[PDB]
């Protein structure tokens, strides 16, 4: 069978991420281009060393929120008109707070804006149980069997263990634990019209036999929910890319160092498709640890994602939605 990597997207990969952890003087990175519509592995880049892509657990952060949001609207513990207070609170010592104090949003806002504050008062409204075997359903905690050797399966902590804490801190992504190729993994049931796709190392001829997630109808609201955040306005304007209208999710998550999460280290990540009504490439880049030039997600991940995404979409000609202007 013909493999799925495309050799000039998984250049284009691998040189843009090793420039973006040099411009940034990061440790490592991490980059996967997915087919958005049958789940071919396009591309799958890694900085110097192990397959980081495959076997590292990674702390999804702030890019479980698209499924938290998804998930809420598809079961209709919310809508598109509701507007939540969104003020920080504390259970005990841990405080459930955004980067600034947002007095209300919409789920528009929440997701363009990444509000834990909004996200966790949705995955609230229903219980533990159910929200544990969501993020099972996503394949946290359900190895890929890649072929790769170290492959993680990821960590999804049984939901009797859960305090009513995790279970908001777990919807802006503290505690699960996942590979990026089971992150972008994910990202097929937003662009897969609701429906999760194994994902393939050789080309399929239609799309396999996926699950589905989310309605139809819900995946086509979320992803237009999701260009706000490559809009001015929201968190990763960075990775907007020339000709389309791309959705995306930023995630800037506190690294676990020495026993307890570090205020000032991170992993910056930046995930999105394009184009994003009719989406045909998912383009997921994780970098850690940066020290030089920011750490913000749309700030470090945001701009090596606009160079791969654009030059995605050219390789497998697809043609611009707009005029360009650059
Ligand atoms: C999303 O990723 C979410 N991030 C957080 O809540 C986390 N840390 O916040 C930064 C900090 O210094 O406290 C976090 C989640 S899991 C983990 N280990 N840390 C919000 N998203 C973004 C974003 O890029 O969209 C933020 C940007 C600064 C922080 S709030």
């Amino acid at each position: 069978g013909a493999l799925s990597l495309d050799q000039r997207i998984q250049t284009l990969a691998y040189e843009e991420l090793n420039k973006a952890v040099e411009y940034h003087q990061a440790k490592a990175g991490t980059v996967v281009v997915l087919d958005a519509r049958t789940g071919e592995i396009l591309a799958l880049a890694n900085t110097p060393g192990r397959n980081r892509a495959v076997t590292d657990m990674i702390e999804p952060g702030s890019a479980i929120k698209p499924f938290v949001i998804a998930k809420a609207l598809d079961a209709g513990k919310t809508d598109l008109n509701e507007r939540l207070n969104t003020q920080p609170y504390k259970i005990g010592p841990s405080p459930v707070r955004d980067t600034h104090v947002y007095p209300s949003l919409d789920v528009r806002g929440i997701m363009q804006k990444s509000s834990n504050v909004g996200t966790s008062k949705l995955s609230a409204r229903f219980g533990a149980e159910e929200m544990y075997d969501f993020y099972h359903e996503l394949g946290i905690g359900v190895r890929m069997h890649s072929g790769f050797p170290g492959e993680t399966a990821g960590l999804l902590r049984n939901w009797r263990r859960w305090r009513p804490i995790e279970q908001a801190t777990m919807s802006f992504g503290y505690g699960l634990q996942l590979s990026l190729l089971q992150l972008a993994r994910a990202y097929t049931a937003l662009t897969h019209d609701g429906v999760l796709l194994p994902l393939s190392f050789e080309k399929q001829a239609v799309a396999p036999q996926g699950k589905r997630i989310f309605k139809e109808s819900t995946a086509r609201e979320v992803r237009n929910l999701m260009v706000s955040v490559t809009e001015p306005g929201g968190t990763g304007t960075a990775g907007a890319v020339d000709g389309f209208d791309v959705g995306a999710k930023t995630g800037t998550a506190r690294k676990f160092v020495n026993g307890r999460y570090a205020d000032n280290k991170h992993v910056a990540t930046f995930i999105g498709f394009a184009p994003a009504k009719n989406p045909r490439v998912i383009v997921a880049v994780t970098i850690d640890e940066p020290t030089a030039h920011g750490y913000y997600g749309g700030v470090v991940a945001g701009p090596p994602f606009k160079k791969i995404m654009g030059g995605s979409l050219n390789i497998l000609g697809i043609s611009p939605t707009k005029p360009l202007t650059a």
